[PDB]
């Protein structure tokens, strides 16, 4: 009969503006993923970059209906990403919540890098690199700083020079004790990063393998940024879901990659079925496609926190 | 920034409680379907009958997220079907509406039978048969009576004897000039129907070919009711989307059916690319899987009608 509506402001008020709830949710989500206690159908892409993608899954059940188009910050002064998340009571399959998706999507994706870095980043890394200063990049940086205490330098690059400058400026004001560096190109930023996170909207790869320091960990969030050579030269390659990944497909289609060469799925690192980083020289690549269970678990946790604090707008269905 | 929320009551107030708006919407939708001016990805089923199914499509863009489970009227006194429809501005892919789905879903499905019967039912048919007295069956009957003036008898069967009796009683009160007949079994109901509509929730087929009158048209809405023999013995077999249909797949997988044997897709009848019924003896079977474009077009039309009358709850996204 009733559904709770939670806009971005309600989500922020409920605690969705901090990484810890997303870390807990994904730790739960990825654990269930490693034990196959999920139902995650292949996402259909609705295309007229420019796309709308339905991400349904069961762990709670639900779906993320997130739209995107590149023209947005450029032409219409709107965020690229936008959409809604529906939560369903598995006992009933009736919808129980309608929630804004973009903030949750960005924070959970930031939590992916956090959990992965916990297992894959080198010990006592100090230099963090952020490529792309959009909503994703901002949340990636926010979450890393909240979860890792001794991040000392942050290298930032964005194709948009003003977007990068504005990004660096306000973050330098938020954390005056941390040295934020605005780089002239991607190479400088990547070269100086012990942990590298890609948060761009490109189709063509640019990150070369020799840019990466020994012992570096790269969280390839935006996926397309990384050259094929990194997949074959990295000491360890980690994905979220192998079946989902099949850029890797063509490497498998060609005589260049396979599941046997894959180190682990992210859920296996969490459960401790497979070790993470095993020495300080290893270059490790994370290639997450994003999973619907990550959004549903996150939204569900936030939904509960909102209800406990009586946050949100109650809607009637009939 | 803003979305319009339309619950079932708002949808009814906006005019979504009558067939004509759905007929117009699907006529537009099916016309676009016949010219391939759509993007309709294969629906993923989320299964823990018991299912939740994501139906995204572009014509307007959007998705129907409709949940179902059989236990509902039986155990928890709730409707089997429930869910939401999201509408998206293709220029922006931003969501512009959140709408209740079950009423729209049932009415558009009722419109499918209407439009098909317009092309496939015999001239001056008087006897209508409804198998299944759920929300679907009620809307099927309502729409047929609104769209066809001289329906004289309505044969009704349901496994639930009380649900059928209650169905027949109140409909007999709504239309005292029409003779509603409560049958003891499916065979009597089907045997006496010039137009037969299946609206049940079964897994096993029961409708035999020899039950069907010469010149009869069967709208197999609930799909599973019809024996394989009807597909191969019917003079004309019509579907909504052939690629979607692949019960037909196994017939194709076996040496029993193919696309060449298929008469037409429903959109082709609407555009007049392919003739409908061509004589009074032909037994014609419609096997619609349901298409997302049918829901999105319907919801969009209703969305506009609601806005013109200022109906609904305005929600903020941020
Ligand atoms: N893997 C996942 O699970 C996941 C989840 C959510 C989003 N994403 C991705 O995150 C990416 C960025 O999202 P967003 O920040 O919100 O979009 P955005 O707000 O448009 O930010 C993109 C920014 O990247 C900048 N950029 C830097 N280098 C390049 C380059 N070489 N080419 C093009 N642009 C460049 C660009 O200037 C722009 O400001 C998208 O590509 C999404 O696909 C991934
Ligand atoms: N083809 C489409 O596009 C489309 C769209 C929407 C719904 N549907 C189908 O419509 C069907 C019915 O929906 P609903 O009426 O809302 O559900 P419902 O409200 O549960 O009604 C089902 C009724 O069918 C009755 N019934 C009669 N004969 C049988 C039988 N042999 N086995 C089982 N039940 C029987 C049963 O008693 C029950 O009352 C579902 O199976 C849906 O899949 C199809
Ligand atoms: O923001 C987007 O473009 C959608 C990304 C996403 O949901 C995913 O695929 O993980
Ligand atoms: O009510 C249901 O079970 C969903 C039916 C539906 O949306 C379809 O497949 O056409």
């Amino acid at each position: 009969r009733e559904m709770l509506y939670l806009n971005r402001s309600d989500i922020e008020q409920a605690g969705g503006n901090h990484s810890q709830v997303y870390v807990d949710a994904l730790t739960e989500a990825l654990t269930a993923h490693a034990h196959n206690d999920f139902v995650q159908p292949l996402k259909p892409y609705l295309r007229q970059a420019d796309r709308i993608i339905a991400m349904p899954s069961h762990i709670i059940s639900g779906i993320k209906w997130i739209g995107s188009k590149h023209d947005n910050p450029s032409k219409r002064n709107m965020e690229r990403a936008s959409g809604v998340i529906i939560l369903n009571d598995p006992e009933t399959n009736y919808p129980i919540a309608v929630m804004e998706a973009s903030l949750i999507s960005s924070m959970r994706t930031a939590a992916v890098s956090v959990i992965a870095a916990k297992h894959l980043a080198k010990k006592g890394f100090k230099d963090l690199t952020i490529i792309g200063c959009g909503l994703i990049g901002d949340k990636q940086l926010q979450s890393m700083l909240e979860q890792f205490d001794h991040i000392e330098r942050v290298f930032v690059y964005d194709q948009f020079s003003e977007a990068c400058a504005r990004f660096v400026d306000r973050w330098q004001q938020q954390r005056p004790e941390i040295n934020f560096i605005a780089t002239e190109n991607a190479k400088e930023a990547v070269s100086n990063g012990e942990v590298v996170i890609t948060c761009t909207v490109t189709d063509q790869p640019y990150i070369e393998y020799d840019w990466l320091q020994k012992g570096a960990f790269i969280s390839n969030i935006s996926i397309m940024d990384v050259h094929k050579e990194v997949f074959i030269k990295a000491d360890k390659v980690v994905v979220d879901d192998w079946s989902q990944c099949n850029t890797i497909n063509q490497l498998v289609l060609e005589g260049k990659f396979s599941k046997e060469a894959l180190h682990a799925e992210l859920g296996q690192l969490v459960t401790g079925d497979i070790p993470g980083r095993e020495d300080d020289d290893e270059i490790i690549l994370l290639n997450p496609m994003g999973m619907a269970i990550e959004d549903i678990s996150s939204a569900y946790f936030i939904y509960q926190q909102a209800q406990q604090q009586n946050i949100g707008t109650t809607l009637n269905l009939y």
